[PDB]
């Protein structure tokens, strides 16, 4: 009846149940992964907490999945997937990367979760990108073959940055003899938006304050900082840039989805932004991607109703 | 027993017959499209020179594909896709884009038609990444999806170029004021041969010749010119950070295919380039895409391979 989802991000691992039938997700918890020795002591308190015998399970972590042997960066924890299964003695335990999970809530979706960005109408039966700026920059792909629903998940994040003006020339310069490579995580991510705010500053041969990203965003919306205002505005613009890319690359006539992350946070500016000039500005094939919508998944959870989708869809039924 | 197969891109069209049974391609024979009204004149040419009935056809044309009305803008033919298959009765006319084609000539490639650089061996059932320089710089990727091999096209070759080195900062600089949004074609093709070296002799102060692609190839390999070296050298390292991107985004550890548009006529200067190191410049990602093999495609016509392996799917054929 009942299935266990996880969504794991660093610090923090939250937990949930999911019906079989439907994929409705229920009794959420979020726990702490500092206060716990492993992601498998987690699953042993909740399991017990809730009362509820389970016997399949699929997991949402943020790091490259690869093989058995799952190392997070951000975390401690490391662990293998054929051990948990057993040790745990569930009969189905799918370990899948964060955006994959998030990819796989997009047919659970209604319109009531999505904020539409520019763009007219989606085309049934093309592919789909799904980015977000969170701790970090994950990026996934969904397509739709025959009756199943394909995830193609990937390390997009870790792209090049792809600098279009003079403005976001002069932050890989910056970013670059720091670091070496300047990926597009280094500014589309909670810590990337820093970055923004350190490299405007030093470009000013000044040096930047201990600033955290909750406070760039604060004193950018009140206007009580020039060099934040700056940031969160080169923000905006390079996120259209980089799904603009993603959309002409995979052809995505099925819409392109924002996971949200710290945009929601700035809504309103958000939706004030170049966001959307810089997801057209492709030169000739501005009116390629002209009519692909894009929306943002307000939803609180996508992580684990994507689980629950992807688990679903594993043990043979049909979204 | 036979199909006709074609290849159409800027000025030339190349029409040949496969067999339906096998996948064969035989009898191919390049036309000039100056010499003819339109792509339907040059099929119901080719029709009666070879004396063949033909039931069913795939042409890959060298521009996106969206809908029935299909305009190339590298060449003065525009046409409808309904209208051509109903003027020539047919009851199957599949018309798709270049490297959708390349994508599946994959399947039926040996391993005669493949030259390794770098990586060690490719993972089954993961997605693959094709992209090639010629007149323009086309990108497609392919997905084994259960017993049907899926093409996913796109104008992945259009996003925004990605400079990382201070070199190439520079190149998009000088770019950027000439065409404005400077794409990943603008340096990565024929024509992009001549804007690295336009952009490199202007960065010297100096006036740049009226060169052609062959000059700057040629000039390379002879050591007569070292604006046309470095313009060949930076090439070859934009071509590597350009396929890392790809196999980074899709995680296509089934490979990355290189269709050799302009290599093979430098193909020993791209051996000995930093093409592999540049591939796997990406920072803590390296490992990520280190074992990833790399493949340039050494087939003649792989275009109208894989319109065949593209047309025998669609018909109900195995690959
Ligand atoms: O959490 C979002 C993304 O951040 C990146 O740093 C990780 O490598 C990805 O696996 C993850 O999906
Ligand atoms: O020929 C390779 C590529 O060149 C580009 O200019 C075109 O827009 C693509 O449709 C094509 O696939």
């Amino acid at each position: 009846k009942y299935a266990l989802v996880g969504d794991v991000g660093g610090t923090n691992a939250r937990l949930a149940l999911c019906d079989i039938a439907s994929g409705e997700i229920s009794q959420a918890k979020t726990y702490s992964g500092l206060d716990y020795p492993s992601l498998e002591a987690v699953i042993r308190v909740y399991l017990e907490e809730h009362k509820v015998e389970v016997k399949d399970g699929c997991i949402a972590i943020a790091c490259p999945i690869t093989g058995d042997w799952v190392a997070m960066t951000n975390h401690t924890w490391a662990f293998s997937i054929a051990e948990m299964k057993k040790n745990l003695g569930f009969s189905h335990l799918e370990i899948i990367n964060d955006f994959t999970a998030v990819s796989m809530a997009i047919p659970m979706l209604k319109k009531e979760h999505l904020i539409q960005f520019g763009g007219a109408e989606p085309v049934e039966g093309k592919p789909i990108a799904v980015y977000g700026a969170g701790t970090g920059l994950g990026v996934a792909h969904l397509v739709h073959v025959d009756k199943r629903w394909v995830s193609l998940p990937g390390e997009g994040g870790h792209v090049d940055f792809a600098p279009n003006s003079e403005e976001e020339a002069i932050i890989l310069e910056i970013l670059r003899a720091e670091i070496g490579h300047v990926s597009a995580e280094r500014v589309l991510s909670g810590p990337g938006l820093v970055n923004l705010y350190r490299a405007i500053v030093k470009a000013d041969n000044r040096l930047p304050e201990n600033l955290k990203p909750k406070d760039i965003t604060e004193r950018a919306l009140a206007d009580s900082c020039t060099d934040c205002r700056r940031a969160l505005s080169l923000f905006c613009v390079i996120m259209g840039r980089f799904g603009g890319n993603l959309a002409l690359n995979l052809g995505t006539f099925g819409g392109v989805f924002i996971a949200g992350g710290i945009v929601p946070r700035f809504l309103e500016f958000f939706k004030a932004s170049g966001f959307r000039a810089a997801f057209e500005d492709k030169g000739r094939f501005k009116e390629y991607v002209h009519d692909i919508p894009v929306y943002l998944i307000v939803h609180d959870n996508p992580g684990l109703l994507g689980s629950g989708a992807h688990l679903r869809q594993t043990l043979g039924h049909i979204l």
